[PDB]
């Protein structure tokens, strides 16, 4: 396989309600997909950047650049090129995980396109379908999320995920389970919001039996984890921190987690988040999909990703209408609580060339 | 698919020269091979047990037992196979390991010829040829071992690894360093012929820069080989230990191991090979190939995967002429000390039927 | 003081000489100048990042543009500006250490002339001029190497580094022993170029006595090089790694480190990088300063910076004609191999307009 | 800058009524002070030692005589001195770490005056005002107790702090928190007073929610520290054994504490003191800044260092009528904070009635 080019297209999409997290209350999502063209087709790959570096270093604009000045052109002065010779082509430059991550998402839709195989199956998949959590951002009062939370409930979701912060954190918890009881699979995600000293106040979380408390600290503190997790009863769940297969062995050997949230993009590509569910795996050590509130590509490609056997628990990986009223491809709709992973080729999925088009607020072609 | 059914073919190959190791010597390898037939075609698969439970429980006859009566029906009765899901039916059939591998082989075969892509292409290949060391039997002589190492070293082979016993072990190495030099890549394997005790001995071959002893000691004896690190210079490598990438991971947290020997059919199927490589190039541990006196069938997928980014030390990858005058394939030929990935879908080899039947000892359908 | 407004300055300058790392042979050097502007005055930061990002994520369009459109405008939305606040009021932005370090450079340029103040003096200097060691690229044959280091040692340097790689390791390590002695100062530097598994070559550089391999493996690998330091007898130093004082207090705890190369701009600023120094000093672990191949303004704060107590080996503070034969600043003479702490306000140091000017190839303003 | 000279003043000061501690009962404070002079201005120092050595090695007459005659002089031999170079010039003399630090902290007031620079803006301040604790010591009933914390609550105090000793511990404890809740900010010192053989008693304090325990055992036992917080479960914090940035860096990898008291004059200083910070910062350890019950001056260089990001514990720099009347604007409390001091230097400076209304001795130490 010969890359021909890349179409990079940056899309706006409006989210049905608000959604508020550790750093901001975002209303749109602007995204950055990707369109790689070789003689076999197209392939697709959505990048998890958001407009701004509020959650890790990369943002849009650099992802963009990156992309456009670096990482395309060294794949097209490759002779050959395959979904997985493009980490090794793209080492020597350091960095940027969420753009390789996209590249090669594109590169590995449109090659196992041209060979009739879903990602489902590229992957190892060995479910039809994938439970589903979702994830509920902080509320402006405590009746707001008992709304939400019930409302989320009512879609049939199997597991409520609550973000929290210093000052809203074992109340929201508390009414969540007192209102719904203890049977509800409930966790909370912190945004790196928190610090070691921070480790008597969510200890005070440990009754409400937890299955996990997602990245506490910050990105690069794993070791404060690991000290963390002596220190509380709820298993601790890294997202954050969890940028590499490596990252993923090293933070187990230290005792650093117990649970792995696996995101694609940040890992670097859906390879590396197959390698990462596996040597979690190897460990003894239970993964979960994370969300990044992506189109239908990149929701197609979480739920492929999900269906493995280490993904022990339920994914970020919602319903399309959970953020979109209209997605740009197939909407994924919640049947029992489970997405049906895609069975077409590549992701199973692709753009509605009207509906796409309609969102799209740029493109540029890279050949 | 769904099975249609297996030909459990029993294989008798004469080899060039005998092969003498600390547990026997073989001179005729007798194999099981197995052909899945699907709706969407052929798939071949090679067992890599001998004759007699020598080098591990699993020998031909209880593998075509234990395949036949379970495995084979386990895989018919389902609605839908695929290669990752052979893993979860025949999960329940404790251990069995080799049988288990080769019918994986078959079935991923057929999979991939139906879709198409090579074995390098799935296992993710990243190189489009491999190096190649030769593995070198006891001799009666140490003249005799010099004379064979060097026409190995004249045929071009970049890596020379000597099986050793007690009683032959100082005294080859010894040998083929002060006649060859220090260059030679150079390794010793003993089968798990030494003890504990005897560390002593073993550490008589420190001043010789081997890149490392494979299987000192006893298959379960994993503590013992930490030990054994505490107490030499010369890196370990596990061989007959590494049955899966949850051994390797193990092995690896208790400082047993340095460099790993990646056997698929021991390990359960090359999916499971794939495992085991990432796995431990997540903790720095460097993987390489290991044989097993395969036909061109397992040698075509073990040169797939030794072409994976973590074998980074030449496997036991040989050619074809170095075991066998003909092999049931188009042969594999040494070049540059190299050999080429096939780039064929699936295996990118099949048998040639005048030759294989010449040597079928037995077939049996079951369907 | 409310930042009035920075100038993002972009400067090309040529190489006396081109050099050569594992990442690619460079012969000119691309950079980021930022002049901060307050009531009180100006002040001068200089961004470490190269033209693309083959050392580290940060790259100078990058930086410039993270610069542009979150780190200044924060800045200027900010009441109070002090550097020391800089460092929580860009806390929201993930990353980005070198571009932050470039600003916080400016910030406290501006601050510290405000109020009469060296560089010197408000990190903690102890001493009135540093020991320095010059660094030597790949190159293309032995011979050259050793007539590059015996030239650079007749000049009065007081160490040598080699920069090593894949092939280029004990040989030219062998040589320059060889040639020169047991007496020079002698260490290496990988740029993440070995694996734990090249444990074996690298132990072969085991006798000749340097005093640090410097980063063998990957940024991230941290218990890799623990790994590697109980397989090998050369100390390790890690560099690219030490991103942060959180950074090397881990790397001290896990055993990856006993040599710690503080680079300012790497760990996001000299307030920082103070604070590396400080908790690398309080675990025993020697610092040196190191190098970005920066003008006189990013040499004068480094030089001030390695003059503190805890940095006793020599530091990647060549002289300016090292690199350059017309530095934008006063330059910096190598004087029996020590170079003299500024002691003017501020950096010491401010860039020369008509030399500065030559060598400008793009200047914006973002204000207010 | 060339130091002219140092006044030495003995200051005697009325408490508001009597502290007592485990280690006696206070009824006046005896201090001494520090007049640096050089060229650009003058500078106030304050030493923590007290009357007797009961407390540390270190006493008020000691003090001043190793300033008078080795320090002073060390100093005034120097053609440049700076803030920073003092622990160079003063390094041959071992020991004596109040002395120095008072001696440091005058030559820093002088120092940045001569810059018109705070001491906020050179340890590097973030905060414009504190929250504060207050330290009660032992009373001779139960609820003479609760009257005093209830009265230090409606002045609006953040935390309660309970000096603690053989046969008063768990009772004060216990009535604090049934008579005043469990949202009340509550710690213990017990100043050395115990031993790893009363460990049975102090696990008794574990339910009530404490912030800490400070300083249980001798100031050298570090590891007994260690034994300890295995076998209890309030958090452990050290102060007097943290006399140094490599004495903190040795406790946190001993696992010895999880909260640091960081005493400038303890430690040698306020610049020692920024390093004791830093260093737990990048370990994840909290500090919290400690009183030796100072004046004025010692207060404000106290709120300074308080106000640095790391002190996120309310610290013991209570108000200025907590102890005394104070020689320098009085420090009021204002919602439970004291404001940063914006001034040159120390922001403060005595009243010279009221200095010299409780000067006991003056001594002109100079050229
Ligand atoms: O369902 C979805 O798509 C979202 C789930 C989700 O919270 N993703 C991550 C996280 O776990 O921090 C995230 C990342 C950035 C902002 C907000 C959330
Ligand atoms: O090139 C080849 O196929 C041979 C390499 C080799 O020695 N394989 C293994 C081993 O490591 O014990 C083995 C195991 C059992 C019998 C014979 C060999
Ligand atoms: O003398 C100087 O300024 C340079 C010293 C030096 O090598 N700096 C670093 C390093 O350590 O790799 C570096 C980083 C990137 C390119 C080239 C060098
Ligand atoms: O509020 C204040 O200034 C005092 C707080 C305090 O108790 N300081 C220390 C200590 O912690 O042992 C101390 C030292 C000497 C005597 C009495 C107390
Ligand atoms: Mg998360
Ligand atoms: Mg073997
Ligand atoms: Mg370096
Ligand atoms: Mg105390």
């Amino acid at each position: 396989m010969k890359l021909s080019g890349v179409e990079l297209r940056r899309v706006q999409m409006p989210l049905v309600a608000p959604f508020r997290t550790s750093f901001g209350t975002q209303s749109v999502r602007e995204l950055l997909l990707l369109r790689a063209v070789t003689p076999a087709g197209e392939g697709w790959g959505e990048c998890v950047t958001m407009a701004g570096p509020l959650y890790s270093s990369e943002y849009n604009d650099g992802a963009e650049h990156v992309l456009r000045h670096y990482l395309i052109p060294a794949l097209l002065a490759a002779e050959d090129i395959t979904a997985a010779k493009v980490t090794p082509l793209l080492a020597k430059f350091k960095g940027h995980r969420m753009a390789k991550g996209a590249l090669e998402m594109a590169v590995l839709d449109a090659e196992l396109r041209a060979h009739e195989r879903s990602f489902a199956a590229e992957l190892g998949s060995v479910r039809d379908s994938v439970p589903c959590g979702v994830s509920v951002g902080i509320m402006d009062t405590i009746p707001q999320l008992l709304d939400v939370v019930g409302g989320y409930l009512d879609e049939g979701y199997v597991r409520i995920k609550l973000k929290i912060e210093p000052g809203w954190d074992v109340e929201p918890v508390r009414a969540v389970r007192e209102r719904f009881g203890d049977d509800v699979l409930l966790q909370v995600d912190a945004n790196t919001a928190y610090t070691l000293g921070d480790a008597p106040q969510l200890a005070r979380l440990d009754p409400f039996g937890l299955l996990l408390i997602e990245q506490p600290l910050e990105e690069e503190d794993v070791l404060g984890h690991a000290e963390l997790a002596r220190r509380i009863q709820t298993p601790i769940c890294l997202d954050e921190s969890i940028v590499s297969a490596r990252a993923a062995a090293d933070a187990i050997k230290l005792g650093a987690v117990q649970i792995v949230n696996i995101k694609p993009g940040q890992v670097g590509g859906y390879l590396e988040a197959r390698r990462v569910h596996d040597v979690c795996a190897a460990h003894g050590i239970p993964v979960w999909c994370g969300g990044m509130i992506e189109t239908g590509l990149g929701r197609a490609a979480n739920v492929a990703l999900a269906s493995l056997p280490n993904f022990t628990l339920p994914g970020d990986t919602s319903a399309s209408d959970r953020f979109y009223k209209t997605d740009i491809t197939e909407p994924f709709v919640l049947s029992g609580g489970h997405l049906p992973v895609p069975t077409g080729p590549g992701l199973g999925v692709a753009p509605i060339p009207e509906l796409l088009d309609e969102v799209t607020t740029a493109k540029v072609w890279i050949g």
